[PDB]
């Protein structure tokens, strides 16, 4: 069917984009770019494609779209709604070859014939693609780009406005659009494909599947928001047990309306050496972020420097924790420098303004570099007896309901900067969490903020009840 | 649903394999695995995952099963048809955990349910699995492994065992079963997904598609099989059109029928230093594989080596070239050449003793040494009016059918090693293709064979065409 698709996804923003084609022509799209637009280019070329237009689903909560960027890098068409409010409008696309989308508008790459489905419920402008073949299959529809209005197992989540953006009663406003839209859903054929725009693990969403793709058959039986009836039960479920909105949301709907800032304005973050003299000025200079693991940032690392470890969770952290108005300095092994720098930009964080291998913490100065104690729950259990402790659990508070460690106080890691003045500075401060990931970087914030005395619990809670010690 | 779903896909091969598990319990297993497990186990640990089985949709003829590679490494149970008659059974897997599988039969991992379903047609043996999620809705189907038996907007040929196995009249048998096996599969609800083993590119069919998956109601609707409602019609259909049968595909079929040898057992090539001193004792010790590009290999190659660019297309030729029963020199860029020496193990050219950078060429004797000249076509066009050359022209026959340069002589690369005796050692021999890929391997196969003056025209019949030259039908 010379008809071209491919999924791409970055595992830790949890986001699917696409690159769909004609081979025939070549004429291709992407669906929700990521920032970075390299993996699409160099698809496209190797697959002797050329991308002419990249289409939005939604203005995006959590990720920096590269719509403008691939229309800057491949002169391509910037393809977004114009069903939403004047409030979420895209107007700075018009200063580009660019289409203003609405319900029932198709756009055509050679055979590749996609149709504007306008789906309110994740945002007022929500839109999902339709696909058909037109070379084989004109009238029969293949796929629908579902964006975040259906999921794998779930719908996008209608309350974004109301809590980042401080839209009064949109959340029950959307939730019933929501309910509308999905009658649409129902109405398409079993055989289509589902393609969205995030899964397993995002917080889009409540409850999303770590199978990439569905089919509107398969969903109408198993997906919780279609066997609903009521649209006032419907607003309940969808309302409840939501995850918490990160605070930089509120940043990306506003960058993504207004247009991101071009990787090229920014350019590239220089490596810099940095010998022990050149230390302070450093640290003065601005945040100081470490990816090492933990056990190594935790036995000596640049003080006052931040520890989110190169991980899966990494951008989720970031996300939480690290400031936009100010500028970056990055302590990375030179093997994958160049891959953190990408995912804090994709997430917005552009001012990096140079980086070091983390070499450079060992020949450091005393007054420049600190530590916390990693400690087993043994020791933890003595220091318990005669209270020696003051204790964080930086877990969920779902996870703190269940039980915790006795006189524990709770501030789950995502609020820990709002609350860290609450921590006393003075007191032995023992920080843990389920396994022992949240922890270790809340113990780099504790440091941070001045708490002398940190420890972190290794292994965490489950540790501790693993050693059969007592729980409240 | 706490279910996990990953294709793992080989461009080369055009081969998809999927990695499948409950999230819940971690158990998992690997569909139509790679030889080259690594991917599969390493990104089950990532995501907490322990893979238990390995299921193999049918005897494969275009590359090695890891199935008994996973069944060593992670001590997975090998999971193979057992539906095939006697001369298709896979004997070899009681030496492991293993099942062998009916119609019908079910495996469960975790809240993973799936259930076997026999579909003849591109094999006598072949099965795909039925997938159900145990946890949300354990009689819905979700999806349908389908292995090579329906692609996207096409199904697997039925003809590999008469062509590469010497069935006499199996492709018309099989062409049957695989309309009877059809009417199973629309018998599915629409919405299942339809998962294949292999994509746009593979010799196993005969127009597959770049799209990785589609469902069981868009195939129903625009897929050219299930239209037919005449089975007669449906044979003659079916085995009209489809691609050449590479003859290293019936090294395949023995080698995961009896059980591929175990990659550790192979070990692992050599880097070596190749100085001139060292090149004539190497050339005379195996056959020569030089994996740069061509326009490199034509200026100064080593003599007798044999050219196979390092693109997309690597695997295609290595398998169609390359012999088996011969130890394999290597000349690979360091940065390469690990992904070269897996795609030679992922088609059976398990002999590969040593290597080193293309390099060891700069410095080489000149009596190891040879070239080609790449030629365009004003000049091939002037050598035309005299008559001076003897044109090779290396294209499919259906390309050749739609026009060729004058008094030009058709050898498919497919078939050159065969015919090659037919060209002459003294002449000046000139190779074409379509634009320039497959005549630059052919050249160096020319003269590996001896002919002293080949040429090869850059840009091939295209850029010929292009220019107004004369054309012949
Ligand atoms: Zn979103
Ligand atoms: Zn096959």
């Amino acid at each position: 069917n010379a008809m071209y698709l491919r999924r791409f996804y970055d595992e830790g923003l949890a986001h699917a984009s696409y690159l769909v084609g004609c081979q025939e022509t070549g004429e291709a799209c992407v669906i929700d770019p990521a920032r970075d637009v390299e993996p699409y280019l160099l698809t496209a070329k190797r697959e002797g494609l050329r991308i002419v237009a990249a289409l939005e689903t939604h203005i995006h909560a959590d990720f920096v779209s590269g719509a403008r960027e691939m229309a800057d890098r491949a002169g391509a068409a910037i393809c977004v709604s114009d069903e939403g409010p004047p409030e979420w409008k895209s107007e700075y696309v018009k200063a580009y070859p660019h289409r203003l989308l609405k319900d029932g508008d198709e756009l055509h790459f050679g055979n590749v014939r996609i149709v504007v489905m306008h789906t309110p419920g994740h945002t007022p402008e929500h839109v999902s693609y339709l696909l058909y073949d037109g070379k084989t299959s004109p009238d029969v529809p293949m796929a629908l780009f579902s964006g975040d209005f259906v999921f794998v197992g779930d719908v996008g989540r209608p309350d974004l406005l109301e809590r980042v953006a401080g839209e009064s009663g949109s959340s029950e406003a959307l939730a019933r659009q929501m309910f509308r839209s999905l009658r649409k859903f129902e109405a398409l054929p079993d055989h289509v494909q589902v393609l969205p725009a995030h899964g397993a693990g995002s917080a889009c969403g409540k409850a999303l599947g770590a199978v990439p793709s569905s089919t509107v058959g398969y969903e109408k039986l198993v997906n919780w928001a279609l066997q609903h009836k009521d649209e006032d039960a419907f607003v309940q479920a969808l309302l409840a047990g939501q995850p918490e909105a990160p605070i930089y949301f509120a940043r990306m709907k506003l960058v993504n309306k207004v247009g991101p800032r071009l990787l090229a304005e920014l350019g590239a973050p220089e490596r810099v050496d940095l010998p022990p003299e050149r230390v302070r000025a450093w640290r003065e200079g601005g945040v100081v972020l470490d990816v090492r693991p933990a056990d190594a940032f935790a036995k000596r690392h640049l003080a006052g420097s931040l520890n989110i470890p190169w991980n899966k969770s990494f951008v989720t952290w970031a996300g939480w924790l690290l400031p936009a108005d100010r500028p970056i300095h990055l302590l990375a092994a030179d093997a994958i420098a160049p891959d953190v720098i990408r995912a804090l930009r994709s997430i917005g964080i552009d001012d990096v303004v140079d980086w070091t291998d983390p070499a450079a913490v060992d020949r450091a100065a005393p007054d420049d570099v600190a530590s916390y104690a990693n400690v087993s729950p043994d020791e933890v259990r003595g220091a318990l007896a005669q209270q020696g402790l003051w204790l964080l659990d930086v877990r969920n508070v779902d996870e703190w309901a269940g039980g915790h460690l006795p006189q524990a106080h709770h501030i789950p890691l995502s609020k820990l900067a709002a609350h860290i003045h609450d921590v006393p500075r003075d007191g032995s401060v023992c920080v843990y969490c389920r396994t022992g990931g949240r922890s270790a970087i809340a113990a780099s914030l504790l440091r941070a903020h001045g708490v002398g005395d940190v420890r972190n619990m290794v292994g965490g809670y489950e540790a501790w009840r693993g050693k059969g010690f007592p729980v409240e």
